């Protein structure tokens, strides 16, 4: 079957996770366990990251057959392809495209700052601009069911994660979208969802990795 | 016609500009710039960057008639899909994700330590790692004459760009690798690439803002 390498962790394999499940995709994982501080030993993976025949060793990876994977987003649209949820009209690609990389972004802000030494000083500034940044998103949505249009692509997992991972650090935070939070009720109402959130295989935590200030455990 | 705004820099741009003179396709620029230090005054862009109707207001961004794109990655898609770019096989479009991504993470590796004001220091290390970065890209091209397989993408964009930065950062970085000499010639060595690299619209520097520590000019 598929096989789904990656850190010990939620991360960036969330969304892949949800995606490989609602698909009812066939799948094991290879979790790799980093050492503790002060080294953060990363020779589990590093012990093999050039041996599994990837073009670009990097985690996640996926390995389907003869098809060895890197980069999440290459991967979600891999799998998303195999069910069409990859979008249709000309609308739905564009607005694919663009949220693909914009959840990337807003990832990256939070991962930025939670892994910044020096998170308590910054997290004011994010806190104040975040309201914006979720606005945007609502905006986006709008009185549509999913983000592509009427159909969920995998794009709907990506912006979910973003937002659960919101109301995770900020629990009021979506409290003024009301529209974002019957998303993520819709979303969590998915019955293969629903059903891995209660599985033993549901890994929500650590959100980041150990090096992490915030989520780090 | 099409407008694509950003800032009079090249950045991330550059290979959207390539596609959009290879794919004569009609366009403007609207070029925004930014205030000496120390302020770096943004005003001429943040004074417009919520009237443009951008449903997440960034830069670049691509105006044609009623859509209204921002994120590289998306923009490019988006003029790609127009002229059959984007890849028709399974493998193809597989490595265009792959690569989609790839390249714009060796894009901010790039960046991060060339706006990190310690930029002296950690060179010598980003140079260290540099060599095996490229090998990568050698590996995965192979005797192909594109990176997607046969047919010209505009991820051949994307990697150009990301080859083209280091030759200028590190010259000699590419000698060990003819193989990626030979994409570089046969890809300025295409006539609409050729004929704009010889036009007054070629813009290759300055190649980052002016908080730049390099290439800042
Ligand atoms: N854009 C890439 C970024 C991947 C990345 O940087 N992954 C980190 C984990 S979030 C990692 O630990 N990679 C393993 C390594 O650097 O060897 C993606 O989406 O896969
Ligand atoms: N992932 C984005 C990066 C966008 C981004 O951060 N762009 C910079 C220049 S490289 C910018 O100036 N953005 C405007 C802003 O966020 O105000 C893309 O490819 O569009
Ligand atoms: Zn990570
Ligand atoms: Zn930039």
């Amino acid at each position: 079957p598929m096989i789904l390498g990656y850190w010990d962790i939620r991360g960036l394999a969330h969304a892949i996770r949800l995606l490989l499940e609602y698909t009812d995709s066939s799948y094991e994982e290879k979790k790799y366990t980093m050492g503790d501080a002060p080294d953060y030993d990363r020779s589990q993976w590093l012990n093999e990251k050039f041996k599994l025949g990837l073009d670009f060793p990097n985690l996640p990876y996926l390995i389907d057959g003869a098809h060895k994977i890197t980069q999440s987003n290459a991967i979600l649209c891999y799998i998303a392809r195999k069910h069409n949820l990859c979008g249709e009209t000309e609308e739905e690609k564009i607005r694919v495209d663009i949220l693909e990389n914009q959840t990337m972004d807003n990832h990256m802000q939070l991962g930025m700052i939670c892994y910044n030494p020096e998170f308590e000083k910054l997290k004011p500034k994010y806190l104040e601009e975040l309201p914006e940044k979720l606005k945007l998103y609502s905006e986006f949505l709008g009185k549509r069911p999913w983000f592509a249009g009427n159909k969920i692509t995998f794009v709907d997992f990506l912006v979910y994660d973003v937002l659960d991972l919101h109301r995770i650090f900020e629990p009021k935070c979506l409290d003024a979208f009301p529209n974002l939070k019957d998303f993520i009720s819709r979303f969590e109402g998915l019955e293969k969802i629903s059903a891995y959130m209660k599985s033993s295989r549901f890994l929500p935590r650590p959100v980041f990795s150990k090096m992490a200030v915030w989520g780090n455990k």
